[PDB]
């Protein structure tokens, strides 16, 4: 019968479709903290500094 | 006669074709609602937000 393969290769496709979110998910991760650090860093830099009195 | 058998094999493929088509029907409709749900949710949530005016 046809079915038996089409459930068999559903399968297949899910886990396909799954493993290509996660790529995506895991890098979100990875950029979210170089981001954000990349600005704070910035900010801190242009916003400190000394000054000479005397 | 070879008849006889080709008819009942016929019964077997046809259910056997109707279970698999099922399989695929009921998980289209499960995905439905979560796919739906995750979209509204995440539109919301980056749409709001509170400002301090004073």
């Amino acid at each position: 019968a046809i079915g038996i393969g089409t459930l068999i290769i559903f399968i297949a496709m899910v886990l396909v479709a799954a493993v290509a979110a996660a790529v995506l998910i895991n890098t979100s991760g990875f950029l979210q903290q170089k981001a954000m650090a990349t600005g704070k860093e910035s900010t801190e830099q242009v916003a400190s500094g000394l000054q000479v009195i005397r």
